[PDB]
């Protein structure tokens, strides 16, 4: 999972 631009979540656990 990302955090600050275009914040997303994968399948995968990130």
């Amino acid at each position: 999972c990302t955090h600050x631009r275009w914040p997303i979540c994968f399948p995968d656990g990130r």
